[PDB]
């Protein structure tokens, strides 16, 4: 056949994208994919973005709310199991994401919602409100594929949706694409009661439609690696934050505390997650470590496990301001989760 259907029963956001990556590439030229999918408790952010800017990474950290940065472009957004996720994959030149887009279009329509695409990748809903976004999308191309994947916010938590997308005043110079704020609301105060099974069916019924063919959907495990070519070291580095973190765009970070033993001011210049240069400025009356400090993250992580590491690897030589330095490895550490 030339469809292929895949329902994935894995909530992890890195097994997920896992997949399609491994799909992606092991599609067959003529062949025409949808992938349905969902993810528990993750912001998902495009291929050049950059998390700390883009996304509250500190508020996630403190309540294991997963990062996970998509092949494919678009901003920051975030994923609940009221959050339905689609990707169509096709084959150039027969690609086309106005194709997809109208598939969900109709099949939507199918469920009794009726709303229509706009701006670049949204898809937008007439409320007593006004405007209200239900959906997004981003899209991925190689020189003979395509892929569009898209959202579709069916009873997501709002709440925990505006407090991890609202991130910390941060000081930031950084390169990269912004995410697009816009307003939104759940489709379920439209269809109440509409679950992920009714619309995929609906998603998967408007994909047979348009194509006029039909498959069997094929169900992926999470308590078994799929087979599929070189997931295992896919999946692994998906998962790594050397991707979701190292692979954010060149930025800089201007950091600032007034201590009691004076104020400090910290010019970082990052790169793939390291610390290609940072800049000590102080009035305190001992500064001699504080300079040293600014020469020993010369390649440290951006990260802030290993800032506090080269920080009680400078009380060795610097016995003397202990107590300076504690506080310092504190601060430093909690402005950059
Ligand atoms: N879950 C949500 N759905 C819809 N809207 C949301 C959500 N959370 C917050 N929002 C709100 O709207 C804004 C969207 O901003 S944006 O338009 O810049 N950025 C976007 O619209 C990007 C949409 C990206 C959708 C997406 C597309 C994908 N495409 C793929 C393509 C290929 C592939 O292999 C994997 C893919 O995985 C994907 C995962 C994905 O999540 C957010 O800032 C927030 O105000």
């Amino acid at each position: 056949s030339t469809l292929r259907l895949l329902i994935s029963d894995s909530y992890d956001p890195w097994f997920n994208l896992a997949v399609a990556e491994c799909i992606f590439r092991q599609m067959p030229a003529t062949q025409r994919v949808l992938f349905l999918w969902r993810n528990a408790d993750t912001v998902v952010i495009g291929r050049a973005q950059n998390p700390w800017k883009e996304c509250n990474t500190r508020r996630m950290e403190e309540d294991n709310v997963r990062l996970a940065r998509r092949s494919s472009g678009g901003g920051a957004v975030f994923h609940d199991l009221g959050n339905t996720c689609f990707t169509f994959m096709a084959g150039k030149p027969e690609y086309d994401k106005t194709i997809s887009t109208s598939i969900v279009l109709n099949a939507l329509n199918a469920l009794g919602v009726s709303a229509e695409a706009s701006g670049r990748n949204d898809l937008v809903v007439k409320t007593v409100e006004g405007d209200r976004k239900v959906s997004g999308s981003a899209y991925r191309e190689t020189k003979d594929r395509g892929a569009h994947g898209g959202t579709l916010l069916l009873n997501a938590d709002l709440s925990r949706l505006a407090n991890y997308l609202n991130p910390d005043k941060k000081k930031l110079a950084a390169k990269g694409i912004t995410s697009v704020r816009s307003r939104v609301t759940n489709l379920t105060e439209l269809l109440p009661g509409i679950t992920h099974e009714q619309v995929c069916e609906a998603i998967t019924e408007a994909f047979f439609a348009h194509y006029g063919e039909r498959v069997e959907a094929e169900i992926i495990s999470p308590n078994k690696t799929p087979d599929l070519p070189n997931f295992a070291e896919t999946f692994a580095r998906q998962s790594s934050w050397e991707w979701n973190f190292g692979q954010a765009p060149a930025f800089s970070h201007l950091l600032d505390e007034r201590f009691t033993w004076g104020g400090v001011e910290l010019h970082f210049d990052v790169e793939k997650g390291h610390i290609t240069r940072a800049q000590v400025f102080t009035d305190s009356l001992n500064p001699a470590p504080l300079e040293a400090l600014a020469g020993r993250l010369q390649g440290c992580l951006y990260r802030a496990d290993m800032l506090q590491q080269e920080c009680e690897a400078l009380l060795v030589d610097f016995p003397e301001q202990e107590k300076e330095l504690r506080e310092l490895s504190a601060w430093m550490a909690g402005a950059v989760r």
